[PDB]
């Protein structure tokens, strides 16, 4: 396969953390290319199983999806992608950058993510695990969708009946909008998993975050409609967020946190 590279073309320089399946390093590819490198422990997945899973990353190509560069598909398995210099969106929001982010930046990040998901939508794929921990951030506030597949992010028909669709991703996107506007707080604060699913079935929805405009919370509520077919498309969500400060909140004024 043409995605295969030799093991000696990689250098793992800085350990970054724990990715969804293995550990992740910042490194160099072919001595010239800055890359992110993920290592899978030999016990985790067969080479046959891995090639089926990696097929998605080989299929999909979009500026807002983290881009696969190369693989070493024999154990021990290595996965090589573009390097996202700011790490996960969740860490980004919680960390030192959080306090400088205001609504225009956060809405712009949301628009990029929706753009990535609109591509996933047009390709008839489903993410199944959309949330800030699975979004990566680069230079210039670039955001990209990563780690294709957490009850608090999961639509009730998906959690209850296994109905994972692009519409359940739309629900998750609405929850991701609250992470953005709270600078990364856990959704449903003070509620454990068990309360959440029951509360949501009886119609409970998170309220408007402090300093978040009502019109953006209305968009969240559209994402959290009980009937999945009544939720907006990502194409709609992308356009709404890109146009937000002209068409929807032309009179926005900066606040203390948003
Ligand atoms: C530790 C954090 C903050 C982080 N994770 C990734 C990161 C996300 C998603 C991937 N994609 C991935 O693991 N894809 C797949 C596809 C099919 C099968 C498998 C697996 F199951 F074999 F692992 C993984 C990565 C891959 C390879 C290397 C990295 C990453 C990155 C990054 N790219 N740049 C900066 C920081 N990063």
């Amino acid at each position: 396969d043409a995605w295969e590279i030799p093991r000696e073309s990689l250098r793992l320089e800085v350990k970054l953390g724990q990715g969804c399946f293995g550990e992740v390093w910042m490194g160099t590819w072919n001595g010239t290319t800055r890359v992110a490198i993920k290592t899978l422990k030999p016990g985790t997945m067969s080479p046959e199983a891995f090639l089926q899973e990696a097929q998605v990353m080989k299929k999909l190509r979009h500026e807002k999806l983290v881009q696969l560069y190369a693989v070493v598909s024999e154990e021990p398995i290595y996965i090589v992608t573009e390097y996202m210099s700011k790490g996960s969106l969740l860490d980004f929001l919680k960390g030192e950058m959080g306090k400088y982010l205001r609504l225009p930046q956060l809405v712009d990040m949301a628009a990029q993510i929706a753009s990535g998901m609109a591509y996933v939508e047009r390709m008839n794929y489903v993410h199944r695990d959309l949330r800030a921990a699975n979004i990566l951030v680069g230079e210039n506030l670039v955001c990209k969708v990563a780690d294709f597949g957490p009850i608090k992010w999961t639509a009730p028909e998906a959690a209850l009946y296994g109905r994972f669709t692009i519409k359940s991703d739309v629900w998750s996107f609405g929850i991701l909008l609250t992470e953005l506007t709270t600078k990364g707080r856990v959704p449903y604060p003070g509620m454990v998993n068990r309360e959440v699913l029951d509360q949501v079935e009886r119609g409970y929805r998170m309220p408007c975050p402090p300093e978040c405009p009502e019109s953006l919370h209305d968009l969240m509520c559209q994402c959290w409609r009980k009937d999945p077919e009544e939720r907006p498309t990502f194409e709609y969500l992308q356009a709404f967020l890109e146009d937000y400060f002209t068409s929807t909140e032309p009179q926005y004024q900066p606040g203390e946190n948003l």
